[PDB]
Order: structure tokens, then C-alpha cells, then sequence
């Protein structure tokens, strides 16, 4: 539709919640969805543009996420297409894509898309916000997915959750089709 666009994370700021959503800590443990710049971690390569959004489930100490990441109302989106990257040595940082017809509690919203991303499940380093800048980068491959929203979807959530001790999710080029 006339209304498509894309969520590249390039006008958000590298350490803050992205610009134009809104996040939920639901484990409470103070980590959550944070945008991150290519330009500040050497480890990092964005899929478009220097910027992503991420959720750690290893940063510099195993977690237990709880994460969302709320859309603006997007009233009217049929579809929603994206990348994500995962640490390929530890890669199982399990997410859901969810919907929302009503407001942006937690319990608003209903899982339309799950899964534990695939790897290589073959050792390696783990990087963070704190992990010394030596020149590593991990083994982390852009996937694609492309997932139908339900009639009435106002809001979309990405959902960290369900893992521990892995590294990290990567978002970026999220792309809502309107319709
Ligand atoms: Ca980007
Ligand atoms: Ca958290």
C-alpha cells in the first residue's frame, strides 16, 4: 500500500530504545531492546545502514529475557518483513513476533510467529556493551522472514524471551506492508 515503511534504526541513537517504539523489561532485570551502532562496536555490522536494534540474552553475564519492543500503531499492516542476526556459535536466542488490537500492555498482545534461531551451535567468543574491543566478530548471518498479521493488528511486538545464556538477537529493515 501507499503507507509501507521500513524500521531501519538509523535515526535512533547507539544505547537508547529505538525512536518511535516502546520497550518492556518484563523479566525486570534493567536490560532490554537497545539500538546499537556499527560506528561504537567494532563487532558489529548492521544489515543496512550502521544501525540495529538488539536484546541480549549473554552481556557480559548470562540473562533470562523478558524483552518487548512495541511498534507505533500500524492499524492497517497486513504483513511484517524483517532480518534478523543471531551469534551463530550460540545461536538459539529464541523470539516471537506478536499483535496487538487494542492497547501496548503486555497482556495485550497474542504470539503470531515463533521460533529458536538456527546455528552453527559451534562454540566460539560472545560479545556485549562491555566485551573488550579486540576485533572479533562474531559468526552471524542475516536471515529473513516474512510474517502475515492478523486483521486488526494496531501494534507489533518483538518478544526476546524463552532462553538464556546465549548472546543476542539483531533486528534490522523491518518493513511493514499497509494493505
Ligand atoms: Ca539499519
Ligand atoms: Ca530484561
Amino acid at each position: 500500500g501507499s503507507a509501507d515503511f521500513t524500521e531501519t534504526f538509523e535515526s535512533s541513537t547507539h544505547g537508547e530504545a529505538p525512536a518511535e517504539w516502546t520497550t518492556i523489561d518484563a523479566d525486570g532485570d534493567g536490560q532490554g531492546w537497545l539500538c546499537l551502532s556499527s560506528g561504537q562496536l567494532d563487532w558489529l555490522t548492521a544489515h543496512g545502514g550502521s544501525n540495529v536494534v538488539s536484546s541480549f540474552s549473554w552481556n557480559g553475564m548470562a540473562l533470562n529475557p523478558d524483552n518487548y519492543l512495541i511498534s507505533k500503531d500500524v492499524t492497517g499492516a497486513t504483513k511484517v518483513k524483517y532480518y534478523y542476526a543471531v551469534n551463530d556459535g550460540f545461536p538459539g536466542d529464541h523470539y516471537a513476533v506478536m499483535i496487538s488490537k487494542t492497547g501496548t500492555n503486555a497482556g495485550d498482545f497474542t504470539v503470531v510467529f515463533e521460533e529458536t534461531p538456527n546455528g552453527i551451535n559451534k562454540g566460539g567468543a560472545r560479545f556485549g556493551l562491555s566485551t573488550e574491543a579486540n576485533g572479533a566478530k562474531p559468526q552471524s548471518v542475516w536471515i529473513e522472514r516474512t510474517v502475515d498479521l492478523p486483521a486488526g493488528t494496531k501494534y507489533v511486538a518483538f518478544r526476546h524471551y524463552n532462553c538464556s545464556d546465549l548472546n543476542y538477537i539483531l533486528l534490522d529493515d523491518i518493513q511493514f506492508t499497509m494493505g
